[PDB]
């Protein structure tokens, strides 16, 4: 058998669909959560500072949960052995990981290791996002089987708001370094649930390739669909990684437009 | 207050993968595979073989998700669902089933197949080459259909090619029956059908004449999957009011075709 690394982009986020005002849309006059569209999720997990810190840490939409579940179900069907799961500290990523594991039927067996070293390039994230993350206890209370004992390659408070592209790609290389060295003897698939950028930044170091030019890289991160996947396998006898077809198919689906019949006909 | 909720079927495999979708998921000798996750995990068995899916396609995976999300929202709304009628098109019976599953009512309420609320057979892409699953086939494939329900229109009667004026009369005829089938006991009746039905199954209830064909078509083409139209009955005043549906709308984005080879290297 061949050891594998499957890098997975998170499912659809609520703010991709509902835009910058999404949080004000689902907050009642009295400050409570409600669903003004069915693509808002059933609930939000409990957090520090109430509903207000979801600002730069949006959850999956109902469609994004579906995508994540559909991919976990396909993984179950495929027969592949999944041995570890690492997630970006971003809520959307931990949730995608949770839903994949639930459909693998492994949510109890495998703990999600939260790795800030595979968080988004800080350039593209709010400066105060480092301070936005759900803590591991908050996640645990919200029913996320998070590895409380995992020691990240890059702790969340070491993320630098002004990290350059060069610094970004380096800390992804180092994180993947540690991830690969957890137990180099395991022979199943490790999941890396992260951002569009990770499908490049987390695989190129494994492939022994130089970082992509920043501009080419920026154009590539636009092209990865929700739950988009990239799969690397290690050759046992020479220790070399190669890109191969992921163990499951792509997911292609249409949009659903906003609609009100009574409005429409006036 | 007695309500009627008209609901368009979820996303169809052929909306996303085109008319050749069946070629994409079947092997030389008719074996089904799943080339993309939006193809369903299996196809039910058909009397005249898979070829019949070309004019009677199933829901995509996204369509199933849409149906289930609406069922789950209906349950959360607290409304009481009395009855469920569905068009004989496979996509409609599938949408009905998945709604009922999330309402947790699929053992309790039987789906009543009504050929009278089938699509407009002018727009319909065929001639005399459309065959629905029989009730027996549907029950075989685990749809809790009502074997004892007597339809307003028999499926054999479906005039194989129709104009606009014929379609709207038929829908009005059938809705008359459906309003008479149900016992006086209120709650909500689900009518799982096509996008054209949100107008053609409501205008007759509202005592309203049909729209000019261009005006109808223009409005109808913009109904999304699981799009809803809701009419409540004023029993003392003997007439129907078009009202806000008991569940919110569903907005989501697409997921585009991805080829890792084109990008990751
Ligand atoms: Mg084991
Ligand atoms: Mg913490
Ligand atoms: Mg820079
Ligand atoms: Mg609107
Ligand atoms: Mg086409
Ligand atoms: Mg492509
Ligand atoms: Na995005
Ligand atoms: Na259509
Ligand atoms: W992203
Ligand atoms: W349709």
């Amino acid at each position: 058998s061949r050891r594998g690394i499957l890098v997975i982009r998170h499912g659809e986020r609520v703010d991709q669909v509902f835009g910058k005002s999404w949080l004000q849309q689902c907050t009642t006059a009295d400050g409570k959560y409600y669903r003004p569209d069915l693509n808002f999720p059933r609930s939000l997990p409990r957090r520090s500072n109430g509903i207000k810190d979801f600002e730069n840490d949006p959850p999956l939409s109902s469609c994004g949960i579906f995508q994540a579940r559909l991919a976990g179900e396909a993984l179950l069907d495929s027969g592949v052995r999944v041995t570890a799961v690492f997630a970006s500290p971003a809520l959307r990523c931990v949730q995608t990981a949770k839903h994949i594991l639930e459909e693998l039927k492994l949510e109890k067996k495998l703990k999600i290791r939260v790795e800030p070293g595979i968080f988004e390039w800080m350039k593209w994230e709010a400066s105060k996002a480092t301070l936005t993350f759900l803590t591991l206890e908050e996640l645990k209370e919200a029913n996320f089987n998070v590895d409380l004992d995992y020691r990240p390659a890059l702790p969340r408070c070491s993320l630098m708001p002004a990290e350059s592209y060069d610094q970004y790609v380096e800390r992804c290389a180092v994180s993947m370094g540690q991830i690969i060295n957890t137990c180099p003897q395991d022979m199943g698939i490790t999941l890396i649930v992260s951002h569009s950028s990770a499908l490049d930044s987390c695989t190129r170091p494994l492939l022994g390739l130089p970082p992509r030019e920043c501009g080419d890289f920026a154009q590539l991160v636009r092209k990865i669909p929700s739950l988009g996947m990239c799969f690397c396998e290690e050759n046992r006898e020479d220790g070399k990684w190669d890109l191969v077809n992921p163990p499951v198919k792509t997911l292609t689906h249409g949009a659903n437009s906003v609609f009100n019949w009574r409005n429409w006909i006036s």
